[PDB]
């Protein structure tokens, strides 16, 4: 039947094991008959974004100029738009699912450049402050964590998975969120 | 005397660079002594490396740059210029003279730059016929001229100099306009 393509994002704070969670999302999608899909890295993910990264590093190494924060942001959204229009949207159009890692002024920019385009499911990997501290060895972070948790409550396309628990527990939960979500479609 | 930011706008062949010299000389006579020239297309290392980045991608012919991403890369240069060159200059008491500073284009401005506006915009009006002749030495041009002239009539911080007349006449008027505006401050 070749189910409708969809766009699934994997968000989370450092040490959430996002790349390892991406694998679990893919395995579950395989079990559900999803066979054709694309893994994109949202930081990076296109040649354009890679060349912007090398440009910023080429400038910072020399010195004699400092990239203003706002300038970098617009370059970040330029990278995201390039990914949405040249990789993600076409991939969906061919029938390929797309699984991605790490997708007031920020909101205004999004509503302008991306318009209504949003991920179909966003999987937020929550990690507690203790967990973040273990990974750093190998807290402004509580405020960012809080924002993610507000968006998860307000947004029906955001599902949270407690990433602090053992691997097989996270796999159980990701597999459950995906099954429930797929069935609803 | 509070630093000020003056922009010189106009269609190609309006001779904005020569106007920029004449604005400076009037300010020197009025006792303005420390100031900065900027070229709005370009004007930072960032803008320079963004321009070379676009051309390097064009000469390959194997990647297409989405239009929206490119515009974000255009506004990234403008933001860099305003935040690392212009605003610091005004803060040092230097004046700034700049050269050459769809509804969605303006919405980005209101998001990133906010209420920041040039103190004076100096519009050099040439008919698209006259301007193109001088460039050698179109509907898009006729529409853009109308937009500049309407904003000129409606915007008190915009003053217009007819550039279609001989250069010696343009020099008299530019010199008079800046002189008149400075008195009004
Ligand atoms: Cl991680
Ligand atoms: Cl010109």
């Amino acid at each position: 039947h070749h189910m409708r393509s969809n766009y699934i994002v994997i968000e989370g704070l450092e040490g959430a094991g996002k790349t390892t969670a991406r694998e679990c999302v893919v395995e579950t999608l395989k079990q559900l008959g999803v066979s054709d899909m694309v893994f994109t890295r949202e930081p990076g993910g296109t040649i354009l974004a890679e060349k912007l990264r090398s440009l910023v590093l080429d400038i910072q190494s020399t010195g004699d100029e400092v990239i203003n924060d706002k300038a970098e942001v617009l370059m970040f959204y330029a990278a995201r738009v390039q990914l949405v229009e040249t990789v993600i949207k076409p991939a969906l159009a061919r029938g390929q699912w797309v699984i991605g890692d790490r997708h007031t002024m920020l909101a205004t920019l999004r509503d302008a450049v991306l318009g209504d385009f949003r991920p179909h499911l966003t999987l937020y990997l929550d990690v507690t402050p203790e967990v973040g501290l273990k990974r750093a060895r190998a807290d402004f972070f509580n405020r960012t964590r809080a924002r993610y948790l507000e968006l998860a409550a307000q947004d029906p396309t955001i599902r949270t998975v407690d990433a602090t628990q053992p691997l097989e527990a996270v796999e159980r939960d990701i597999r459950a969120v995906v099954n429930r979500w797929v069935a609803e479609q």
